[PDB]
């Protein structure tokens, strides 16, 4: 049910990235493809999504007509080519299963490219808790949002984030219940009880119900009391 990406490019400004995503697992066909990238020591940023529809191609308010998306039903391999590549463009780009109206339930290790309206979410910082204890974390939309469409992930530095909440209050694959899902409009939560030594990573929000941008918070870290 996992994916598997090609390999790290070393481009040049100017010219244009190709970066590949075969998969194996359930019927490629009927399920949507996206691309998200990660700026170094930035958020995620969500370019465009994919079906077989291949008219389906869409992509956010910025990156459009920069970014091209791909895809081929018989081999199973969708693709992502970024044109005019610059300094800012530097940043592990990730492929994942689903984007409108479907949370990223798995999720690609991530190719590294190196170069050389809105729905805004908004997180709440920095936050250094010990294990045993209750962790409270907050997420505020610029506009009310359905529910249907709010969902967490957790991400351990060196890897791809991990669906925890889908559906603003539904527990993900794997998922225990000492994580515990959001509700409304605007003030969405994630509450992490009995706290333990490998829930400590940094937590995401998402925004996945309309708005062409298809949105991220910024970020909470969360760490362990103490230096």
């Amino acid at each position: 049910v996992q994916l598997v990406q090609s390999g790290p490019e070393v481009k040049k400004p100017g010219a244009s990235v190709k970066v590949s995503c075969k998969t194996s697992g359930f019927n490629f066909n009927t399920y949507a493809i996206t691309w998200v990238r990660q700026a170094p020591g930035q958020g995620l940023e969500y370019m465009g999504w994919f079906n077989v529809y291949d008219g389906k191609t869409s992509y956010a308010w910025d990156f459009k007509d920069r970014v091209i998306m791909t895809a081929d039903k018989s081999t199973t391999t969708a693709y992502m080519t970024l044109r005019n590549l610059r300094s800012d463009d530097t940043a592990v780009y990730y492929c994942a299963r689903d984007s409108w109206e479907r949370f990223f339930e798995h999720w690609g290790k991530g190719t590294l490219v190196t170069v050389s309206e809105t729905t805004l979410t908004q997180s709440p910082g920095t936050l250094s808790l010990s294990p045993g204890e209750r962790a409270t974390l907050s997420c505020r939309a610029s506009q009310t949002v359905s529910g249907s469409y709010l969902a967490w992930y957790q991400q351990k530095p060196g890897q791809a984030p991990r669906l925890l909440i889908y559906g603003a209050s539904t527990r993900a694959t794997g998922i225990p219940d000492r994580f515990s899902g959001s509700g409304s409009g605007t003030d969405f939560t994630l509450t992490i009880s009995r706290l333990e030594p490998e829930d400590f990573a940094v937590y995401y929000c998402q925004q996945y119900g309309n708005s062409p941008p298809n949105t991220f918070g910024q970020g909470t870290r969360l760490e362990i009391k103490r230096a």
